[PDB]
């Protein structure tokens, strides 16, 4: 943890250090483009910080150690960047989502979240199994009276490769193929169809130019980091000797918390980058700065026309 951020992520720090609050601030305007920030940014977002408060001063080590509860590295971190991001996820519906619309749907439910709502985030995560069966896998070993483990493995990793490892993709989070993210009548009318991005970011309905590059990094929302992950986990973090491996924290966590790099993270904001008010210091057209006064009426030119305000 020293090591990882002693170099390789003097580079987190501090572009995305300073600029974490020229961004985040309580997710800063929730509700139109700025997708990433209302979620992801939860998991990835605490890695930052995070940091010495959790993972290098206390959090896999040092004591230690620690954690607290589970590592914390492991049972925070290693789901919390998966399940509870992709739970926070309908501040995404409302976005990924409300491109265009799909008006209303009916007389019910325009109101595009409750019921999905259910039927997406609590899709989205689904892979909330490793919550309780993976995380058994950590009581016992108790990730606090063991430090991490060791140990009572043995039975039945093998036997068991239903539920742990593989199973957190298995096929699981095949979901972004097979239904989502189009399924939503409304995303059977975006991306897909050149009917939008292109024209409708280009300078329609949303944030500008980053918006029209979300014909593609629209993919890269919901299949960044915790999709691909079980084959990470796979090999290894699950026997060989505990103590040396697992914790093999090593290759197995390192990309997951690269996330520290909010910057070509947040790069592809939309309508509060540009059209942003608070912190008119990111990436836009007169760039790095303005011009950008604010108001909230509709998108952005480049720059401050179309339209004060």
């Amino acid at each position: 943890l020293a090591a990882y951020m002693f170099l390789l992520i003097m580079l987190g720090f501090p572009i995305n250090f300073l600029t974490l609050y020229v961004t985040v601030q309580h997710k800063k305007l929730r509700t139109p483009l700025n997708y990433i920030l209302l979620n992801l940014a939860v998991a990835d977002l605490f890695m930052v910080f995070g940091g010495f408060t959790t993972t290098l001063y206390t959090s896999l080590h040092g004591y230690f150690v620690f954690g607290p509860t589970g590592c914390n590295l492991e049972g925070f971190f290693a789901t919390l960047g998966g399940e509870i991001a992709l739970w926070s996820l309908v501040v995404l519906a409302i976005e990924r989502y409300v491109v265009v619309c799909k008006p209303m749907s009916n007389f019910r439910f325009g109101e595009n979240h409750a019921i999905m709502g259910v039927a997406f985030t609590w899709v989205m995560a689904l892979a909330c199994a490793a919550p309780p069966l993976v995380g058994w896998s950590r009581y016992i070993p108790e990730g606090m009276q063991c430090s991490c483990g060791i140990d009572y493995y043995t039975p039945h990793e093998e036997t068991n490769n239903e539920s742990f490892v593989i199973y957190m993709f298995v096929v699981h989070f095949i979901i972004p193929l097979i239904v989502i993210f189009f399924c939503y009548g409304q995303l059977v009318f975006t991306v897909k169809e050149a009917a939008a991005q292109q024209q409708e970011s280009a300078t329609t309905q949303k944030a500008e130019k980053e918006v029209t590059r979300m014909v593609i990094i629209m993919v890269i929302a919901f299949l960044i980091c915790w999709l691909p992950y079980a084959g990470v986990a796979f090999y290894i973090f699950t026997h060989q000797g505990s103590d040396f491996g697992p914790i093999f924290m090593t290759i197995p966590a390192f990309f997951a918390k690269t996330s520290a790099v909010y910057n070509p993270v947040i790069y592809i904001m939309m309508n509060k980058q540009f059209r942003n008010c608070m912190v008119t210091t990111l990436c836009c057209g007169k760039n790095p700065l303005g011009d950008d006064e604010a108001s909230t009426t509709v998108s952005k030119t480049e720059t401050s026309q179309v339209a004060p305000a």
